[PDB]
DNA sequence: GTCGG
DNA sequence: GCTGATGCGC
DNA sequence: CCGACGGCGCATCAGC
């Protein structure tokens, strides 16, 4: 991209901290810093002016300093080679093992794929998926597809019960050329928040085997693997995940769903602000005592936004 | 690690 | 066997 | 300077 070899930087450093060393927080703050740097609109020339943005701060600008003088960055080429570092890190590349498991294997002496295989009794379900398609979930999804998934899942849903609405958020929604995975948020009129709908559908997606396994499920969120039909060769095993959200509160459920992660955090900080919390299904009152407020009424995306005084923005323009 | 309080 | 911690992930 | 830093669903297993 543009800064794209300081965001790389950032990055890198985000997962070290949140896999080597467990600090969440300077995970979220390496990729905050990502994030304002790979919205600007100037090409950086030095750490003071990256240290005028918002999330970048001493210790950054300095890194940023020594990466445009140097090219690299010695802390990371002493994280590169540190083994137990390294070991950590790739493990968590496997869904399902992260930042304790990969420690746990590690100091067991198992540290590669190959040992993964070697001692697949000691890895959960999920791990074991994990490992299944290591290589396949790692690529990513262009959208041609993602509209071919999304066309078998609308129509497979539709053949469950008409009154299904189904709508394909995430990265897709916001207009991405290539996703990491296909997400779908489910309603129906049988359920509001006053209220099985979501195993019937993931039933009837592995009657025609489009979903091949399950990660995860529940009353509300099912977390699998799918394929597109062959013919030629097979596509790569992709990851899915579906989210039954309640009727009347389909409008927050697609804001969250749609994302981004980021652009989500930034939204319901700078809502707490004008006293609101927004989670994945309402947009409640802050009260000055210190508990939230009912639900508000919502029936659009736009009724959060003007909830809380942010001009609106595309799912195109949500991407942080 | 960062920035408002 | 049950369940609260904890982990992993959206 | 210090400390908060968005919000929630499912699976597992240590410790009774
Ligand atoms: N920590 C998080 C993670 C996710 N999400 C919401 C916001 C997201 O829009 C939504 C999907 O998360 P996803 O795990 O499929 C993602 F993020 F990767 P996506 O945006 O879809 O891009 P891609 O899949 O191509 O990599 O969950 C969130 O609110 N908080
Ligand atoms: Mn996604
Ligand atoms: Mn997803
Ligand atoms: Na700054
Ligand atoms: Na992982």
């Amino acid at each position: 991209t543009l800064n794209g070899g300081i965001t790389d930087m950032l990055t890198e450093l985000a997962n070290f901290e949140k896999n080597v060393s467990q600090a969440i927080h300077k995970y979220n703050a390496y990729r905050k810093a990502a994030s304002v740097i790979a919205k600007y609109p100037h090409k950086i020339k030095s750490g003071a002016e990256a240290k005028k943005l918002p999330g970048v701060g001493t210790k950054i600008a300095e890194k940023i300093d020594e990466f445009l003088a140097t090219g690299k960055l010695r802390k990371l080429e002493k994280i590169r080679q540190d083994d137990t570092s390294s070991s950590i890190n790739f493990l968590t590349r496997v869904s399902g093992i992260g930042p304790s498991a990969a420690r746990k294997f590690v100091d067991e002496g198992i540290k590669t794929l190959e040992d993964l295989r070697k001692n697949e009794d000691k890895l959960n379900h999920h791990q074991r998926i994990g490992l299944k398609y290591f290589g396949d979930f790692e690529k990513r999804i262009p959208r041609e597809e993602m509209l071919q998934m999304q066309d078998i899942v609308l129509n497979e849903v539709k053949k469950v019960d008409s009154e299904y609405i189904a709508t394909v958020c995430g990265s897709f929604r916001r207009g991405a050329e290539s996703s990491g995975d296909m997400d779908v948020l489910l309603t129906h009129p049988s359920f509001t928040s006053e209220s099985k709908l979501l195993h019937q559908v993931v039933e009837q997606l592995q009657k025609v085997h489009f979903i091949t396994d399950t990660l995860s499920k529940g009353e509300t969120k099912f977390m699998g693997v799918c394929q597109l039909p062959s013919k030629e060769k097979e596509y790569p095993h992709r990851r899915i995940d579906i989210r039954l959200i309640p009727k009347d509160q389909y409008y927050c459920g697609v804001l969250y769903f749609t994302g981004s992660d980021i652009f989500n955090k930034n939204m319901k900080a700078h809502a707490l602000e004008k006293g609101f919390t927004i989670n994945e299904y309402t947009i409640r009152p802050l009260g000055v005592t210190g508990v939230a407020g009912e639900p508000l009424p919502v029936d659009s995306e736009k009724d959060i936004f003007d909830y809380i005084q942010w001009k609106y923005r595309e799912p195109k323009d949500r991407s942080e």
